[PDB]
């Protein structure tokens, strides 16, 4: 249920914080963070990210415009998906992807990932959030209090709804750990 959901994010209902920084290592090696410091390579190199997933790939105020070339020489591999915050964007469908390219920076000891969108609020939360169910499985309600706890976010309800179906998929699987 979307509405229990809302609710381990919100402090009882109408309110969701917003991110008091603009990046957090949600879990061991993961950060999630916004649009400035995905484009700001000094700072990445001093934190020694190798991977950097942009969930916001696009041309708009809503979206960062970067690209492997802007990556290019700086040694650091990049993902972009052209995500757009709505709650109609199939996100899922990228879901195995982003798990994907996660877990081969973390399969290195040495690899650290920033999965970031334009503020690390909605987009991609739930990319880490669905990582955490498909490779450490994790229910929705673990995965989700662990990030929220390193950092406010607030995926929107069709993000929810979507990692809600993927929960079930795995469960009924016996996938998720108790």
């Amino acid at each position: 249920s979307v509405q229990d959901l809302n609710d381990l994010l919100s402090d009882g209902s109408g309110c969701y914080s917003l991110p008091s920084q603009p990046c957090n290592e949600v879990t061991p090696r993961i950060y999630v963070g916004n649009a400035s410091v995905a484009q700001d390579i000094p700072k990445l190199q001093k934190l020694g990210i190798t991977h950097v997933l942009n969930a916001a790939e696009g041309r708009s105020f809503m979206h960062v415009n970067t690209n492997a070339n802007f990556y290019k020489d700086s040694g650091i591999t990049y993902l972009g998906i052209k995500a757009n915050d709505t709650q109609e964007f199939n996100l899922s469908a990228y879901f195995e992807r982003a798990a994907d390219f996660i877990d081969q920076a973390l399969a290195q000891k040495n690899g650290r990932v920033l999965v970031h969108c334009r503020e690390g609020y909605s987009r991609s939360p739930t990319l880490v959030i669905a990582y955490l169910m498909m490779r450490q499985k994790m229910d929705v309600k673990s995965a989700l209090s662990i990030v929220r706890q390193n950092r406010e976010i607030g995926p929107n309800d069709g993000f929810l709804a979507q990692l809600c179906q993927l929960n079930d998929r795995l469960a009924k699987e016996g996938k998720l750990k108790p």
